[PDB]
């Protein structure tokens, strides 16, 4: 009802009062409950996937973790599901894949039947290596058994949009909405162009297609903060009544640290107030 958002828009001021209190007493309670809990990632610290890690620190936890078919701990990726609103299972979070990982990357997007990519960083940051070119800059590539065929592209002014074709050798549309503009440091200093891109990036998604795979470097802090935006949105927009704290609670036991830092937490408030009053 009107009331449930009226309710939360003024809960988005009292977490801001008393310079931030509130945002800083959730987002401690968010970390406690990680630090706290016990989820096992025993495949991510195997020896033979120690390679397909980005981020020594940066983990799959076991039970929702993504597994490709396995081949003749090739069922490997440092990829999980995660719930949004009401779905179970609707994004693959994932980190930004290593050139040693682009075949399992391609795989489990097949395997998948992934339709949409969401990649919300720069292959370079600052002059630091964040992801690697896991794409076909002109015409097609290979990578395995699934060959990619860039189709085209249009650059707008904070994110790209490329459609591919994939083909499996032994077709289908993929398409990537990259977020170019999150800044070095910090957050970005207007909510208004992620909402854009979370809902246009999000209106992509077909029916009976697979999980909305997100990226961005290690696939937690961005990441989550594209996951909870999107969800709570498709929540004002279906139900109304929102529960960010609870629904982060909820999905960081499905891959560690989603929303990573408190600066992000705080993001994810003035991105949904300005939707709200938008
Ligand atoms: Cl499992
Ligand atoms: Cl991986
Ligand atoms: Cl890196
Ligand atoms: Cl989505």
């Amino acid at each position: 009802y009107f009331q449930s958002m009226k309710q939360f828009v003024k809960h988005i001021g009292e977490l801001y009062s008393n310079n931030q209190h509130g945002f800083s007493e959730d987002f401690e309670e968010v970390q406690r409950c990680t630090a706290d809990m016990n989820i096992t990632a025993e495949h991510s610290n195997h020896p033979e996937n120690k390679h397909k890690n980005r981020y020594i620190n940066i983990l799959a936890y076991d039970h929702s973790r993504v597994k490709l078919r396995p081949l003749p701990h090739s069922d490997y990726i440092n990829a999980n599901y995660v719930d949004g609103y009401n779905k179970a299972k609707a994004y693959i979070a994932t980190q930004g894949p290593l050139k040693s990982t682009f075949e399992d990357f391609w795989r489990m997007i097949w395997e998948q039947n992934t339709g949409i990519i969401v990649m919300i960083t720069n292959l370079v940051e600052k002059g630091r290596r964040k992801c690697d070119q896991y794409w076909p800059t002109e015409n097609s590539e290979e990578y395995g058994n699934i060959i990619v065929t860039l189709k085209s592209t249009k650059i707008h002014a904070c994110y790209t949009v490329r459609r591919f074709s994939i083909r499996n050798t032994k077709e289908r549309v993929v398409i990537q909405y990259h977020y170019t503009q999150w800044p070095d440091m910090g957050v970005p200093e207007y909510a208004l162009p992620v909402l854009t891109f979370v809902r246009r990036s999000s209106a992509a998604r077909m029916p009976e297609t697979g999980p909305v795979l997100v990226h961005c470097s290690a696939g937690v802090g961005r990441t989550g903060t594209y996951i909870v935006i999107d969800s709570m949105l498709q929540q004002i927009k279906d139900k109304s009544t929102v529960n960010v704290l609870g629904f982060l609670k909820h999905i960081r036991t499905q891959r560690n640290y989603l929303v990573q830092t408190e600066e992000q937490y705080i993001f994810i408030h003035d991105a949904l107030l300005e939707a709200i009053l938008g």
